[PDB]
């Protein structure tokens, strides 16, 4: 049907059809008289993996004799979402298979609806795990993606009487296509015992074992034959557990625990037992691993050579005093070389600045499970905080606020303190987070080792993110500008050259139109609700966070619709406002934000007055195949998180790479988009990070707001008095006292210039012709925020490896 | 290279090696370079299942269109072994197989060992399931296996200082190739909850739910092109399970626990709740696909008549009421309508007369776990014991002897006693155990309904326990009267005309004497013991029990030892005495007796007057695997359980089949087959039924055989002062103990006659020609021990269907 997708070739349909038929007989067990659409789901599914394989044997064969610098990159989140299309389109598949289903009488797009996500981490962090899986195939990088394969994701949302409801995320249930269990690779990994001094070192004994058994999933470069892996551990008894006999048996449960559930908490700290014991877990089975691949090429001078070692946030932190434990426990090395070659190996990004969402593990915890990691831990500590009174003497206070050790009621260990002793890198994820970390939280370190910090802006990638979700639009560009900007974003730019041409301004505009159809036509059959597809598109998708302020979006709802009852036959831009994101389960006020959104709905959406003008509409169970079709749909993206608090954002690349316009703080990549588009071209408001510090200094009080705007007073009391709950009065009562007493993210401080900022895009979207040229400065401009530039930047300046646009012969 | 394995033809051969070659790139993702030996077990399983596949579907679609009577086999236990070798020999791929290996440079015998058994079952009765299997696909009837897919089958066996020890069989581990999941016939099964009388009939209500997902293994039979299904359940918990969130998701484990695994107590019956949940999810999953498979063909009438289902013993009893209750509480049949149908649709095998064997369910278990069950039962009981009153009038003691539920400390339901009310067939599985039924256990029940009572005789499969493990003798046999005997083996019988075959005998005793050899050769490369292959082998494998009287098979190792040690240059036939089989692991006594049999050895095995002349050694981890090897390789078969014990036995049948001749009692099914072979041809010895009950009737007392037998006197002494086990002196005095004080099976009064016996053997032995002349009549007569004939004989006498030997089209 259309260019992007491929060639459908008589050979290649043919070929794909008898592969299809032979996996529906032979590897299913069905004939076309029983078979369900998901048995039709997988007979594709084995077909497209097929052609997985010689590439992915020869790939690594490739990497066996050439030997270069290999890539470890280290996750406890890798949120990869649905991998049939995805396949596809980086093998250049997607129309012959969709040509050989057409024939086989069956719809391709709703056998992909079949497939589940592959839901293996939180949000941002664990997508842009993902997004650089992707980006490092595409750039042929010896690349390894190291994590956990969860039994449970995160938790499917179902809305229940508007409050959020958590149930199982069961992904294996009808099995995965795409792995490769390698039980022959299985590993050991120890836990609790005790540390026995003897005359030749330190003895880790009397451990409980947990077997880490390895499940290999192979993750394609884009059209360049290379397909790395992503090997996700899974944990097991031995056989000889507990081993009155049922029990010992079912006891074997206890073990394999550690691999069960991801943690959902991406908002607060809790010191979790079992968490720790995943984080050590994928760590100590990982650098088996590497260790054995680096002996299978004696002499570990050259280890940082041959390994980079990436730890995404402080989660496998564990990699460096377990790189310590190794090398001079078991190597037999002095430790200052071990302690060299650690440090020339590991590299750490940070990826928030919030302190309760920090890692500090009580050492009671490490004591107890890890006993000589702690005492590892301790000497690293000595041998840094002698370099700080060596650098600064007498600077008693810098010494406590440098130490890994925190001391108090409870000690804990800095887990981020740990990172940056132990790596020759630590970087941000957006410029002016970076510098945040540089003049606030790790101020000491920068003054200490100033060479170890960098910056690297995120990104995403343009085939999942484009190609994937919006064909349309890739389309309509590739027409223009050919098909080369899918590995090269910033050809992008060529588009400016078409700001002030019609047929590409009409095209631009009717493919957002057609997404806008299709997505309104999803609501009404999956879900029943329905909405105007001639309105603004105002969109807030994410996790549910006060920093990310869902709050200030709320007041704005408000304020629109008390606007329209006080003027009801004034003419207002329609808008459907969607708001939708996961709680984490222990977030209360996250949770009462949730049946807030639902409970304005409930108001709005059924008053007469209002008609088609103003609809709010709660995205239930958001998740990387809701972004797919909800972000090419979108108009506005609201990107409002309180200026300082959002260290990059990834959504909002996604929305400026699909046509919609931002609405958005000067906060994490928000700051450089506009930048890259200008100014002019993006809704920009409220308080700069300098604005915030000055009100801090001072004292931020809400009451002085609430005083001096009516509007928003008159919003204040309809929460209190049960404007917006009628059979429970004071539902809300937490959020109002929040609000006008403890709120750390000034949500009335940004209010009146958000809701005059609102008014500016109102007045442009009456403007189609020039919303749509703003549109199009913004596609233009987007080519930074491909994961593939964010990589590249990686592999130079911390890998210490050259990327490669090269072909692998096919 | 030998007949009876098939044809090696051009175009097979060519086609396996392409599909393995196929198997090994797509299937496992390897090439030849990274291969292992299990990569290549697992590429010729995946290559010789495609072969399955075809079949597998158009059986299934005949029985759909023919719509035959279906019969439904429910066990606990299905002890299937392995399945590579099996299904070639029943696609006749054998030879085509090993060619296409030996091209491909691999060796398929050791392929063959890397295959884990399916160890779904205890012993006898499990073996007896799936060797029915078997014979129901070889006669062509529309047969369903039905049970649970445990995790973990029957534990490994490991012998550490002399003493049993337990370790988990995880047989899943690397995958099982032969089974297909069907996650989309998943079905509810509920417990615990409360009944609800309404106005229009009882509710069973507030339940916990446990999903029962299944799992299809094909079961082909001999060359005929049908391939049946055993159907095994597995449990699932449903998504919204105890849906703080962390253990939650980490609590679905105590549902999932009921399929993990296996009890292993075949000796003595624990009320245990696990077990009870284990009996009920089997019973309730199959009832409704049952009833399903039915309704897709209103009036339950025809349901006999298109519905047979056999109970493996009481395991699944709980099928009666269940079947009662959907029929009354969801059919809305009345009461006797649904019972005609559920006496007509059910029949029972029992497989014991111990009465610490016999399920007797507190009700306090029921009434918690099944309540609506309970007041089932207790209504069947009230009908029955009405019709019983109304037989015998004034009969109090036969209705309280008769009583489904027993009263006394705790209340308890006769799960047997419910069998035979809810059945129109109730057998043993020996003439003589039947007998025994008839005359004392269920007497009562044979007076009320005679017309209820049947005999079937047990039987192995001829596929698997000759052709498989003995293709030597095998072939032999069909160069002489061809192939015909291996799904007709009545025909066996013409080998009576070759008794006086010089050719013949010697032949016999050829292939006798290589599959010695072979196993000589196994157990010094797996564990390095050396034995005399020119000695007698002789062999007791099974279940380690009081019953089977492995410690009168010491008694008389002891006693030649003795002999021995009294008269070292006196000339003995030399023996290896082998003894295995696994304990129950609650089961002390029989653990003693594993220990007592390892001490003997280490004094016999290194006294150097003995020298090659007697060897005792304790087959470790016997299984389906093992006794394949070692039966054919025995020339001597002990079953010497005390008369009116063993119910049938069918390892007997195994080992004359093989060439072994039997030193057995009149018990079981040993009866039958001295009376098939002549009494002439079998080494009977010892009490008959007869005098075990006149000795009972005055009273056992050992001291007597103590006083009277010196020879016995010296063992009894050696055991308690020591002698076997010098550095714990008492370790045997329990054994003393309960052979002098509480023999229920009275080992001392077969001791005199046993040890006769035993010379008579070694007479014979001296000479080749005539111990081989005895076997031949033997190999000749063992016809009836088919299970294809015990399987015709249920078809026509109790299911009401016709076998047939006709091929489907290929
Ligand atoms: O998503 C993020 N974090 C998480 O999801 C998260 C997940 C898990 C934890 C956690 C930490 C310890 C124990 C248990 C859970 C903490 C945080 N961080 C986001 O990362 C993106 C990629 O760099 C940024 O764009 C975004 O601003 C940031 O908030
Ligand atoms: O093997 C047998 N029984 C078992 O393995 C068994 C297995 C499990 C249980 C059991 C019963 C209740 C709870 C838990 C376990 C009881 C007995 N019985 C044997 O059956 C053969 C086939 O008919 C007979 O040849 C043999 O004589 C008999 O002992």
């Amino acid at each position: 049907q259309i260019s992007v997708r491929g060639l459908a070739g008589v050979e290649n349909v043919t070929e794909l059809k008898k592969n299809f038929n032979r996996h529906l007989h032979f590897t299913l067990v069905k004939d076309r008289n029983v078979a369900t659409p998901r048995d039709y789901y997988f007979a594709l599914a084995h077909t497209v993996r097929d052609h997985l394989v010689g590439r992915w044997i020869r790939t690594q064969q490739h990497y066996y004799e050439k030997d270069p610098k290999r890539i470890y990159y280290l996750s406890l989140e890798f949120y990869m979402g649905r991998t049939l299309q995805n396949t596809m389109v980086n093998l250049a598949l997607e129309n012959a298979c969709d040509e050989a289903t057409y024939q086989l009488g069956l719809d391709m797009e709703e056998l992909e609806e079949i497939e589940e996500d592959a839901g293996l981490g939180n949000g941002g962090l664990g997508r842009l795990a993902a997004c650089f899986l992707d980006s490092m195939a595409t750039l042929g990088l010896a690349a390894y993606g190291y994590g956990i394969r969860y039994e449970f994701g995160i938790f499917n949302q179902k809305i229940c009487g508007g409050w959020q409801m958590e149930e199982a995320d069961d992904w294996l249930r009808y099995g995965n296509p795409w792995e490769k269990a390698r039980p022959e690779f299985t590993l050991p990994v120890h836990f609790y015992g005790r540390v026995e001094h003897t005359s030749q070192g330190a003895k880790w004994v009397d451990t409980q074992v947990v077997l880490a058994m390895p499940y290999d999933t192979p993750v394609p470069g884009y059209r360049n034959n290379v397909v790395n892996t992503m090997r996700l551990w899974s944990a097991k008894a031995p056989n000889d557990f507990n081993l009155g006999y049922i029990q010992a048996v079912l006891d074997r449960n206890l073990a394999e625990n550690i691999s069960r559930v991801l943690y959902p908490n991406d908002n607060f700290f809790e010191g979790k037992e079992l968490r720790l014991k995943q984080e050590y877990f994928v760590v100590a089975a990982t650098l088996q691993d590497i260790i054995r691949r680096f002996k299978s090429s004696t002499n570990f001078d050259a280890f940082p050579d041959k390994v980079a070692i990436q730890l995404n946030d402080t989660h496998p932190s564990l990699a460096i005093p377990e790189l310590m434990r190794v090398l001079v426990d078991l190597e037999r090395l002095d430790w200052d070389k071990a302690w060299e070659v650690t440090v020339k190996t590991c590299a750490y990004t940070n990826h928030t600045v919030l302190p309760e969402a920090l890692e500090r593990w009580p050492v009671h915890l490490l004591e107890t499970l890890l006993p000589r990691h702690l005492q590892i831990i301790y000497e690293i500590n000595q041998r840094f905080l002698n370099r700080v009174a060596a650098a600064f003497p007498g600077d008693v206070d810098r010494l406590r606020r440098m130490s890994l050790v925190e001391e108090g009621a409870v000690k804990r260990i800095n887990m981020a303190h740990l990172c940056i002793a132990g790596s020759h890198a630590v970087n941000g994820v957006a410029r002016i987070h970076s510098e945040i970390l540089k003049k606030t939280i790790f101020k000491d370190f920068y003054e200490l080792e100033p060479h170890k910090f960098q910056n690297k802006t995120n990104g995403i990638t343009p085939r999942r993110w484009l190609v994937l979700c919006n064909p349309g639009l890739a389309e309509i560009i590739a027409e223009r500008i050919g098909e080369e900007y899918i590995s090269d974003l910033d050809q992008l730019r060529k588009l400016l050259s078409y700001v002030d041409d019609e047929a590409f301004i009409r095209d631009v505009a009717k493919v957002k139109q057609e997404n806008k159809l299709k997505f309104a036509a999803y609501l009404e059959r999956e879900y029943k609700v329905h909405i105007n597809p001639n309105s603004l598109f105002d969109v807030q998708v994410k996790r549910i966070h006060e920093y990310k302020r869902q709050l200030l979006n709320c007041l704005h709802v408000i304020t629109l619709y008390n606007r329209i009852k006080k003027e009801p036959n004034k003419f207002v831009v329609p808008r459907t406002v969607m708001i939708g994101g996961k709680a984490a389960p222990g977030y209360h006020m996250a949770k009462m934000i949730i049946k807030l959104i639902t409970a304005i709905g409930d108001v709005v959406n059924h008053d007469p007055v209002v008609g088609d003008r103003l609809r709010v509409i709660f995205l239930e169970n958001y998740r990387v195949s809701l972004a797919e079709k909800v972000i090419p749909a979108a108009d506005l993206s609201e990107q409002i998180s309180t200026a300082g608090t959002e260290a990059s954002g990834t959504g909002n690349m996604k929305f400026m790479l699909n046509g919609a316009l931002t609405i958005g703080t000067m906060d994490g990549a928000n700051v450089e988009m506009a930048e890259e588009a200008g100014e002019e071209n993006f809704f920009i408001f409220g308080m700069r990070v300098e604005d915030v510090d000055r009100l801090d200094q001072r004292g931020y009080n809400a009451q002085e707001y609430y005083d001096r705007i009516p509007e928003l007073r008159q919003i204040i009391e309809q929460l209190s008095s049960g404007f917006f709950s009628p059979k429970q009065p004071d539902l809300f009562k937490d959020i109002v006292n929040m609000l006008m007493h403890h709120d750390r993210f000034k949500v009335f401080a940004d209010y009146e210039e958000y809701v005059k900022c609102q008014e500016r895009v109102s007045a442009l979207y009456k403007n189609p012709r020039e919303w749509t040229r703003m549109v199009i400065r913004n596609i233009a401009t987007s080519g930074k925020f491909s994961s593939d530039r964010t990589i590249a930047q990686y592999a130079r300046e911390i890998w210490g490896v050259e990327p490669s646009r090269q072909r692998l012969p096919a």
